[PDB]
Parts: C-alpha cells; sequence; structure tokens
C-alpha cells in the first residue's frame, strides 16, 4: 500500500529500524572484540547484545517496533502482523544499519583488537545441522518471548518488555556464544561479513537458523495458542497495508 | 474433571508445560556444559538456568501459568490453588519435557564438552542430609517469591514478576551449585539423569529436598499468612476441577 | 498500642521479618564463603546479596513492609513511619533471624568451606572513620531508595520497587566489600559474629555506619524533601500505634 | 525568570542534582579502583555505574529529573524541555558535586588503591577522533533512552524507566572502557580531574564527545521523531521558566 510506504510515520519507521540495527551491531561486536587488555568474558558479551537490544527496544520500539532483526519482521509477516512492504523495508533498512554499524566499529578500533570484527564463526566440533538446530532454539524463544510482551491482549502484568526481550538475547548468548558465538539475527551476521568480505562457509545457518526458529515461533503463537478472530480478506488488508 | 481436561485449553497448558520445561532444561544444561574454550563461570551458569526461566514465564506463562518445575506444581496442588487432574499431567509433561530438552542437547553438543550432560552431584565434602535442607530454602524461597508475585489479591507494585521470578532461580544458584550443582527443580535433575542413564544414590534428595521446600511455603502462603474465605465444598470442587 | 501489638497482623509481620532476616543471612553469608572448588567473585556475593533482599522484599513485603535490617527500621521510626513498638520487635526479630540463618548455614557448609562463616572483616589499610563514612555513604543511598521507591503518593512511574531496592544492595557491595566486607544492615554482621562467637574491634562500625546512614536518608526524605500536612497528634499517634 | 529560580522546588531540585551527582561520582570511581585484593573486572565496573544512576534517577528523579549529567542537561535545554537557568544551575551542581563525591572518596580510600582515582583515560592505540566518535555513540543511546523512558506521551508500557536508562550505562561501560574508560558525562569526568589537579590532553574529549551526542539524540528525538505542537512564543516561555 504506497498509503502506508509514502507516509512520515513509514518513513521515520524505517530510520529507526537503520539507527537501532546501527547502534545494536556497533555495541554488540565492539563488547567481543579480542581486547588485548583484557579480553571480553561470555558473561560481558551476553549482557552487552542484551543491553543494546534492551535499550533500543525501550528507545526506538515506539517509533517502529523496534524489530531490529530480520528473523523477527518475517516471523511477524507470516503471523499476520505486518504489512508485505514494511517487512521487505524494515529487512532493508536492517541489513543497511548493521553494514552501517560494523563500518564505524572498523574505524575506530585499534588494530590490535579489530581482528575478524566478531564475525560470527562455527566451532570446529559442531557441524553446520547442529549449529543450525541451535540457531533454530536461540531465536525460537526470543520471538515468542517478543509476541507475548508485545500482545494487546495480554491482560497478566506485562512488567519491562523491552528489558524481558533484553535479557531473552543474553540468556541465546550465554549458550550460543559456544556453538557459533551467537547469531539470532541474520543482520548481525551479515554486518562484519561484508566489511570484512569474510563469509564462512556455515553463513547460510545464521540465515536459516533464525528466520525458521522465528517462523516457528509465530505459527505457534499467532496461529495455535492466541489466534485472533480475523475475516479473510481482514488478513489479506494487513499483507496489503490497508487495514484500519 | 471431563470438562477440565477435555478442554483446548488444558491441551494447550499441557504442552506449553512440556515445551518450557523442554527449553529450560536444554539452556540450562546447555549453560554449564565443561566447554573446553572457556570453562562457564558460576555467574554465567545462575544467570542462564535465571533468565531461561524469566523468559519462560513471561512467554508461556499466560498459557499454563508457567510452572515448569514438578514441585512448583505440588506445592499449587497442596495449597488449593489447582485442581488434581491439572497437576498430574503438569507433572508428567514437565517430566517428558525435561527428558526431551536433554536429549535435544544432547544431540547437538560437540563430544568434547558433553560430559555428564550436566546432571546434579552432591560436593564430595557434604553429606545427603545437609544436601537436603539447603535444597529445601533454596526451594522454599523460590516457592514464596512464584506465590507473592502471582497472587491476583496484591496490591503492592508488583514489577515484573517473571523477572523476580527468575532473578530468584539465578539467586538459589549463587548458593546452591556449591552444595549441589543447585536442583530447586526434580524435572532439571531427572531430565539428564534418564538421557545418560547415570543417577546418583543422592538422587532422592533432588526430589525430596524441592517438594519439600516447595510444599512448606505453600502451607505457609495460602494457609497461614494469606487464606481465602473458601468453604468445604469450594476447596473440594477445586481438586475435582469443577470450581466456577 | 495493646490493639496493634497483640494483633493478628502485626503476629504475622514480626515472623516475616524474622524469617525474611533468616534467608537473606543464609544466602548472602553462603555466596561469600571461600569454597574451594571456586573463590566466589565479588560479582557473585554482590549479586547473591542484592538479590536475597529483592526477592524477599518482593515476597515477604506485603506482610511486613520487607524492612530486613535494623538500620531501616530505626529510619523509619525516625521518620515518624512506623510505631516504637513495631520498631523494637522488628529489630529483635532481625537479631534472632540474622542469628538463627547464620547457625543454619554453620551446620551446612563442610569443614574446609565454613571458615570465619562471611563476617565483616574491616581492610587493613583503612581506619574505623574511614570504614564508618563508606557505611554512612552505603546505607543512605539504599534507604533513599527504599523511601522513595515505597512512597504511597510517588506519580512518577516506579516498575519494580523490589528490583530496584535488591539492586541497590548489589551496588553497595561493589564499593563496599572492599572496605568491610560490606555491611549496611547490623543485624547481617551481628548475624555471623554471634554463631562464631568472633566481635571485631570495629563491630560498632557496623551498627553506628548503617543506622547514621539509614537515618540522614529519613531526615531529608520525610523532613526536607517531602513531608507530610500532619499534626503534632497524629505524629506521636504515629510513634504510640493508634493512628489509623 | 527569578520566580522559577526563587522557590522551594527549584532549591530542592538542584540540591538533589548535587547530591546524586556526588553519590554517582563517589559509587562509580570507587567500584573502579585498583583494589590490589582484586583488580576490579569491567563486568562489576560497568554494573556499578549503571546501578548508581539506577539507583538516583529512582530516588532522586521525582526531585528534579535525575539528570546526574551536564550533557543530558544541556541536550534537555537544547530539546526545549527546561529552562537555560535550570540548566545553567543544574550543570553548576553536577560539577560541584562530582568534586565532592570524588574528594570524598580520596579521603576514604587506602593509598593502595587511590592511585589516579579512577580518571579517563584515552586508550594509547586510539586517536583523540576516534575516542570522540565513541563517546559521541555512548552518550547518544543513553540519551535517547532517556527522553523515550521520561515521555509523558508514551503509551507503550514503560517498565522501570529508572532500571532502563541505568542498565544504558552499564551498556556504554560494556563498550567504552576499553577506549577512554568510559566517560558518558563531562562531570564524571571533570571531579577526579580537579581532586588530582590532572587533566590529559584529551579532557575536551569527555565534554565535545557527550555533550554532542545527547544533543544529537535530543534533536532527533523532540523535532524530529515526536515534535510537540506548540508555538514558538510558548517555546521562549520554556527558555525563559514563565510557562505552566
Ligand atoms: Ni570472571
Amino acid at each position: 500500500s504506497k498509503k502506508e510506504v509514502c507516509s512520515v510515520a513509514f518513513l521515520k519507521a524505517v530510520f529507526a529500524e537503520f539507527l537501532a540495527t546501527l547502534i545494536f551491531v556497533f555495541f554488540g561486536l565492539g563488547s567481543a572484540l579480542k581486547w588485548p587488555s583484557a579480553l571480553p568474558h561470555i558473561l560481558q558479551i551476553a549482557l552487552a547484545f542484551g543491553l543494546a537490544i534492551g535499550t533500543l527496544a525501550q528507545a526506538l520500539g515506539p517509533v517502529s517496533g523496534g524489530h531490529i532483526n530480520p528473523a523477527i519482521t518475517l516471523a511477524l509477516l507470516v503471523g499476520n502482523q505486518i504489512s508485505l512492504l514494511r517487512a521487505f523495508f524494515y529487512v532493508a533498512a536492517q541489513l543497511v544499519g548493521a553494514i552501517a554499524g560494523a563500518g564505524i566499529l572498523y574505524g575506530v578500533a585499534p588494530l590490535n583488537a579489530r581482528g575478524n570484527l566478531a564475525v560470527n564463526a562455527l566451532n570446529n566440533n559442531t557441524t553446520q545441522g547442529q549449529a543450525m538446530v541451535v540457531e533454530l532454539i536461540l531465536t525460537f524463544q526470543l520471538a515468542l518471548c517478543i509476541f507475548a510482551s508485545t500482545d494487546s491482549r495480554r491482560t497478566s502484568p506485562v512488567g519491562s518488555p523491552a528489558l524481558s526481550i533484553g535479557l531473552s538475547v543474553t540468556l541465546g548468548h550465554l549458550v550460543g556464544i559456544y556453538f557459533t558465538g551467537c547469531s539470532m539475527n541474520p543482520a548481525r551476521s551479515f554486518g562484519p561479513a561484508v566489511v570484512m568480505n569474510r563469509f564462512s562457509p556455515a553463513h547460510w545457518v545464521f540465515w536459516v537458523g533464525p528466520i525458521v526458529g522465528a517462523v516457528l515461533a509465530a505459527i505457534l503463537y499467532f496461529y495455535l495458542l492466541f489466534p485472533n478472530s480475523l475475516s479473510l480478506s481482514e488478513r489479506v488488508a494487513i499483507i496489503k497495508g490497508t487495514y484500519e
């Protein structure tokens, strides 16, 4: 719907998705660099990734929904929450933002700590198929947490949606870092991979794992656990971007 | 009650308790595996067990109550909050879930990190009886925090029920790892024990300790501190699953 | 007031303070013991002292107020919030709870980990006067947090009072552990000193500092920053325990 | 507006800014001192700086706004939220408070921990230009978090504004400590520099960085993302402290 697409609100929602992924990728990779004076602990990395998401969802969430992740965007598309063009523009803004975020870190990081710019890397003792099942589970819990925390029909105390979602990213890293350095986000993986021109043969896992994981969470959440009562034409209106 | 059991909503609750226990033990055991490149810190593990519950309570709490622990479900039955059949199906789903969680983790962990699959284990310098009193206290504070945070009659600012409950699991880990590897949940102990075919002689401590501790918190909470004005006919109807 | 002190609600409040200080001291000390398998990091101890208070304030706070500290009790008394008899019984229940918690820990901790049972020891390079001004600042920030977070006239979003209060205890340990092992609570120091029967020549700092620190926060909060429109008779009615 | 300044409410607000900055700087620098018994880990320092802000915004926020940072005060001025004289008196009190807080720490810290009193220090492999871009980004995300969390127009669950803001400070520290020891606040840097009469050649970075970074966040938030429908005349009444 070009009337939804050519709006001021839509322009600033696409911009917020660009800026949030820029910041997220900046803080995340910068925390996991191989700083020689003190090599970062898994705890430090899990916390920086989680607190960045938690802060950006709190600050830019009222502007665009604060997806900051192509897997979550595509899951919301599948789960009939956003339009087709919102998904296209958000994903492209997230990928552009991740590249810019990694590029800014590349420019300010000193040579002795920059290394491979914290690109995701599959553990030598784990296979692509093994790692793919892990990324699916890391992203599934994250998406499920997001959908329950942002659902307007929830009546029980929601607490802090932003911090709940943020600490779900921290949780994902406390296991995921051992398998693939933890991605949960195709853009977070693509970002440094473009700046360093370093795409491993396992790069596909970092896209498929999170997308399948979030899509399975959206199917379970929006269609099996808490479905809404919308007519066939109301569901296509949401895809087209002309709903209410 | 055949009306309570043969309900689509009860089937969703049983599946959610299965799914959340599956995801819980996956992350919990996954975080405490003896990873060669970096041996998990105590703070790291305590935070992973705590945030896994914190996330699952936020996500699947609306579906089933977010029990995820046979000891909490038994305390809720003895505290007259749930039916006998709900308690029965819940414990079953949690046990099967814990097994399924440990097995998925088994299929993905690399050989050099698998080890015991994070089974609970008494400290060599502590006795079975000493472990039991520790497990009772660890699970007593967790159940108290749950009962207080989910009480519909609470007029005090509750904050985040999921994060308080989750950080109460982190608290019990900061003390209980040194004694038994921290259980506070019979399903967390049974899960890896079944998958690895490894049961310690102190395995009973991992069932009795948390169950006694949670039941003592239910009697103190629901019968001594904050009782309801309920008649014999209403109390019996809660057990039979026929109440309102 | 015989009408207030002989009541069932008052009996439950005193018990809650004993039980909360029992659990707080058991968790607090048990996290700081010199465990041979892995000596607890400062961040492990700050988080365990902080999460125990946060969890206990959430669980038992609606029963008694979740004082769990003699210094906070006396600050609420001077600030004209609680009665003189309420303060005496709270302080006595807190002192006995701290002794009981320490004793339960003593009989459960193994011989090689038990040691001095996490008693407050002053740093060999800081004078008693330096440690007292530090304990003044430590408890002052905590008390101000408790007052602002539990004021019923507060219109600003309070978030989670329990977690804010508990994370304040964590902050206090990140500075205070270095100076005195961190007290901010006379009963926390009293507890293990009575079980181990070992009182330092600076134990008075652990009473003077916290009390004076909480007291100055009560004078500043309740009389300078946000005073109430209460007549002199209403003030004595509060101390006597006859007010509303 | 001399009547805005000559008000008991303004007297309490300026005192709160002073006291909050005194406490923030004492706790922050104290957590980063080179304590020989155990040298502080990055995770300890980041948490202490963050939890001091979270705690102080929770307690003194209702009194003055809980700015505690000259870059945030100046950013709110540009964003048309505070008067010119409120900005003047807040900044003045923050610098005075930072010096007092650093000076109090000097008076209580043992000689083996004192060192440089945890002043900011440029990493030798980072240029003043690189570290300036870092300080910009660190403070930019913190300001956006504050503006989105304190906006009275927010319809989405804010959760805990204080904890969200505080954990954004921890987040900034998880990256910035490697570049500059993390400033994000001109008063934080000014305090121990004045007390130790030690001003490195890159002290300007710890002013320009945070100020520009927070000012860009204030321009983006109040003028581009969420502008108010006010008239130029009402806008100058805000600058002059006469509006509502
Ligand atoms: Ni460490």
